């Protein structure tokens, strides 16, 4: 239960393996360790594979089945849909740049516009946390000049979720694909 400062990304991954050795998750401890890792671009450059047209998901570690650790690359103006997290824990740590996170309530089954509950600006090295009980979110790089890179951890791993239409609240099931795995482009 002894949380030390990750010296490197590899060190963080080792610590993560220990934290997720069990059946449950100490959210605050995982968030603290993610936040404590000081982004060193040389260590994660391998995974930082950008696409011109949308943000990419780049698998770093499969956490021995307990979590997916991945690097997301957000080009200028790239954003996500409004989405849930399939009953998983979801951690987002900024490695480079800034991201806007917008929170939404779960829609009522009446077709109505989804109005923002709140929004915040995630800054370099900060780690955000979300789960379905907290709400739905959209994450966007609103910068015109700076690409953003985040380190994301989802537990349990999931490869499907729901996208929500902001104007009705209607949801559609989406399958997530990885742009790369372990540094390898996977079309
Ligand atoms: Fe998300």
């Amino acid at each position: 239960t002894e949380l030390l400062k990750p010296r490197t990304l590899a060190d963080l991954i080792r610590i993560l393996h220990e934290l997720f050795a069990g059946d449950e998750v100490n959210v605050e401890e995982v968030q603290a360790v993610l936040e404590a890792y000081e982004s060193n671009p040389a260590e994660w450059a391998l995974y930082a594979k950008f696409d011109q047209y949308r943000y990419t998901r780049n698998l770093v570690d499969q956490g021995n089945g307990k979590f997916n650790l991945m690097i997301l690359c957000w080009g200028e103006g790239h954003g996500s849909s409004i989405h849930d997290h399939t009953d998983s824990h979801c951690f987002l740590k900024l490695l480079q740049g800034n991201l806007k996170e917008t929170l939404f309530d779960w829609p009522d089954k009446k077709s109505n516009e989804m109005i923002k509950k709140s929004e915040r600006t995630l800054r370099e090295n900060q780690c955000a946390y979300i789960n379905d009980s907290i709400g739905l979110h959209r994450v966007e790089n609103v910068s015109h000049t700076e690409p953003a890179v985040s380190l994301n951890l989802y537990s349990p791993p999931f490869d499907t979720c729901h996208a929500f239409d902001q104007r009705t609240g209607h949801k559609n099931k989406v399958t997530m694909t990885f742009h790369s795995k372990f540094g390898i482009r996977t079309p």
